[PDB]
């Protein structure tokens, strides 16, 4: 963990991102069982009979916000981890994966908790902009080791 | 690869479930061509005529198998990778590699083999369970070299 | 950056492809929008009113762009970096490389322009097959040090 000093920040940044996500889907099965919605007709008649095998806003939701987790911490989980090994300053570095940090959990705090527009799409802006940055750092050293 | 003794298994079992997740993908077009069931206008029109640009309940099963497979392997990619450069017992290391891998094998013949639930969930549950102990160990690393 | 010879390419590559994909949530954002078809129902008052709170087909193809992104280049993030430092050729490196970011642009290209079938498939194809060399090539490195 010491073969770059951002990399402890980084490391403890993703990490916690990924158990959030962790969270987000056991949230995600709460609710299936809490409404009995499911997606497929066997899980239905375990939990109740066929007619529980049905959309429901709530899931619907939850998934949406999986799924954008996925779009951005995972890219980030990339981006970040090269981005430690490319020596940028410390502090930085550290603002960098804060503000990552800090915007995704404030998105899924506004998309679960159906928070008014625009909180979810300014926290989701908010946690591009590192990403945005770290992509164009590393895009310029790999130019530049060619 | 010998960078650390756990590594080379690490890399096995993620390589074969990247392959495992291709098969999915495979297998989710063969679906769609079987049971004519397409995404796209345009693919559809190849393939028969503009009414088959329609949702299919086994088609829609294998998005979700799919999209499951990216919710947990991915993390996976992530966790294991770091995991295995803490030093871990080189069996123990082995044995949360073995348990991903079977779970989540198992996961998708539950899945794509409509077994009766709870199967397919306990495979889920199982799998997850390594995760969730490398994202601790990781955590710890993390926090302990800030 | 310079840890082995066919590194730079790799980040290069995967560096426009993740920048790549950042460009078609911007545009799914963007078509949104235009087409006032929200997902949320605080995105719909925000913007019109809950009628705006619907699903839109240039919208849904946006998002299964955006998903078939994330099911073949987020792998490729994954097989391309380890593969980077199992010491191949760095010509057939660049060459993996290359035709995976071709192959995937163009994908993009096609599945947004709603260009003919099969175009988009054999685009899809096409930069299926480094990704496959890749993870046999992995495979086989991992295997023999075990
Ligand atoms: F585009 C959409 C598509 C679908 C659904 C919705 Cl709800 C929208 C949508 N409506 C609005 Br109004 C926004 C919006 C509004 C504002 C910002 C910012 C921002 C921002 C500005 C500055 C910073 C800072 F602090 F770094 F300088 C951070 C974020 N992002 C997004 N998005
Ligand atoms: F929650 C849901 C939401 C939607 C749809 C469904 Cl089908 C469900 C759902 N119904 C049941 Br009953 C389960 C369930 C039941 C059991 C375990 C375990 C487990 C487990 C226990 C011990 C181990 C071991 F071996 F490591 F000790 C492994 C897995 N997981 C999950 N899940
Ligand atoms: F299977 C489907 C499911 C759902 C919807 C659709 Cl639209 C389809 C589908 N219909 C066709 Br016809 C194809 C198709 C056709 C051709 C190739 C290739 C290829 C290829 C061959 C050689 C190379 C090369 F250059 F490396 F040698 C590359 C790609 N891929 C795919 N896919
Ligand atoms: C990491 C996971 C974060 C979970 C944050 C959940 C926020 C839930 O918050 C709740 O949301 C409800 C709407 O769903 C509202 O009715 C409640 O007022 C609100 O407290
Ligand atoms: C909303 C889209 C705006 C893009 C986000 C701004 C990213 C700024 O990123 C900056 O780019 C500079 C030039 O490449 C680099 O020198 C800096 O190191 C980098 O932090
Ligand atoms: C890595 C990919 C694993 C593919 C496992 C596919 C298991 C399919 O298995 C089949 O599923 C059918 C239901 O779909 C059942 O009707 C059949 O009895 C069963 O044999
Ligand atoms: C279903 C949710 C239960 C969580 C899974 C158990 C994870 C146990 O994980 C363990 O955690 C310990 C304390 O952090 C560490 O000392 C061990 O190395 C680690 O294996
Ligand atoms: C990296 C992002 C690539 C974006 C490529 C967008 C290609 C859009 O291209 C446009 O698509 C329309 C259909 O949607 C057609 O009607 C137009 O003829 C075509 O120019
Ligand atoms: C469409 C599915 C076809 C599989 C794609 C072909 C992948 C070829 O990949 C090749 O495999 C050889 C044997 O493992 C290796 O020796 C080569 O290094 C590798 O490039
Ligand atoms: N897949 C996204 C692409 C753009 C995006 O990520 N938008 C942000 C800001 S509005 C968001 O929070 N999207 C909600 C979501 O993805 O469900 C979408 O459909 O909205
Ligand atoms: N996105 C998941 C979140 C929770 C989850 O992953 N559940 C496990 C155990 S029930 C599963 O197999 N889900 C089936 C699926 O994701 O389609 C869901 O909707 O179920
Ligand atoms: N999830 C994919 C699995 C197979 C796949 O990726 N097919 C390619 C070639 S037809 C594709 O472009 N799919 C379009 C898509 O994923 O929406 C699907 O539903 O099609």
């Amino acid at each position: 963990v010491m073969s770059s000093p951002a990399l402890p920040a980084f490391l403890l940044c993703s990490t916690l991102l990924v158990i959030k996500m962790y969270v987000v889907a056991i949230i995600t099965g709460q609710v299936r069982l809490r409404k009995k919605a499911f997606a497929n007709p066997e899980d239905a008649l375990r939990h109740g009979g066929p007619q529980y095998c049905r959309s429901d806003p709530d899931v619907e939701r939850c998934l949406r916000a999986h799924r954008n987790d996925m779009e951005t911490i995972y890219p980030f989980l990339f981006l970040g981890f090269v981005y430690s090994f490319l020596g940028p300053n410390p502090f930085v570095a550290w603002m960098h994966f804060l503000v990552f940090l800090v915007g995704r959990v404030a998105h899924t705090v506004a998309y679960l908790g159906k928070l008014r527009a625009p909180i979810r799409s300014v926290t989701y802006t908010l946690a591009q902009l590192p990403c945005a940055s770290m992509a164009l750092q590393i895009l310029w050293e790999a130019a530049r080791h060619l």
